[PDB]
């Protein structure tokens, strides 16, 4: 079971010593190596545990899992053997969702409650938006992704790679825009909320709407940029969450 467990994280810098282990979620298309600069960053007082979905990169053979409640379910498993430490979630779009039903469902679950939920890149879970207006093409999410650069990209160039990884893609992007929250539901850490000022689908009133999310106190970062602002804006992002987590 652990084995199993073991291909959904990956802990590209070791920190024994951590105070907190912080679980990063990616967003649609993206894979664990995304975090793999923040998990040198925040080591060694916080330890990065990324998370791999299936369909990702060497799970690319794997069925992507269709829905956030079934990610939820298996990655609470996942988390069982973390509870010797503090515990803390940052997801960007997608995995900020995830990172909200984790918490969530964590207590009743039997692990220990989560101390902090970063969201990043994503709207309150209560913020309905109808279909993109921008629709949402094969070749806008790809190129988003491509603009990136980094280990994500790199396997995108290779066509029977992206082949595999686009109904991956495709089944991610369903997954987001078909969830649906709970309503009146509110987890009891601490939400500091990541979002960039032109993100076409958070505007500043969804981001601060996690408030409506929490019994705990919210916070909100307006960052320079996209959807994908926290590459750039790596920096301050690291800083403040630094700062909370200590
Ligand atoms: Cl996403």
């Amino acid at each position: 079971h652990r084995p199993e467990a073991e291909k959904w994280l990956r802990r590209f810098e070791r920190a024994p010593d951590a105070r907190a282990r912080l679980v990063c979620l990616p967003h649609a298309g993206g894979s664990a190596s995304f975090f793999f600069p923040l998990a040198k960053a925040l080591a060694p007082a916080v330890e990065v545990l990324a998370v791999q979905y299936p369909g990702r990169q060497d799970r690319r053979h794997e069925p992507p899992v269709d829905s956030i409640g079934g990610l939820t379910n298996r990655l609470l498993e996942v988390l069982r053997p973390f509870g010797d430490r503090p515990l803390a979630l940052f997801g960007h779009s997608m995995g900020a969702i995830i990172g909200y039903e984790l918490a969530l469902r964590m207590p009743e679950a039997g692990l220990p409650a989560p101390v902090h939920l970063f969201a990043s890149g994503r709207r309150a879970p209560s913020r309905y938006r109808d279909d993109d207006v921008r629709g949402a093409s094969d070749e806008r999410l790809v190129a988003e992704l491509r603009k990136l650069g980094g280990s994500d990209a790199a396997m995108l160039a290779d066509p029977e790679l992206l082949a595999m990884v686009l109904p991956a893609i495709r089944s991610d992007y369903r997954a987001v825009e078909t969830y649906r929250h709970e309503p009146g539901r509110r987890v009891d850490c601490p939400v500091t909320v990541f979002t960039g000022d032109h993100d076409p689908r958070v505007s500043v009133g969804e981001a601060r709407a996690w408030e409506e999310h929490t019994t705990g106190p919210a916070d909100l970062r307006v960052l320079p940029g996209g959807h994908f602002f926290l590459v750039d804006q790596a920096a301050p992002m690291i800083a403040t969450m630094t700062e909370k987590l200590a």
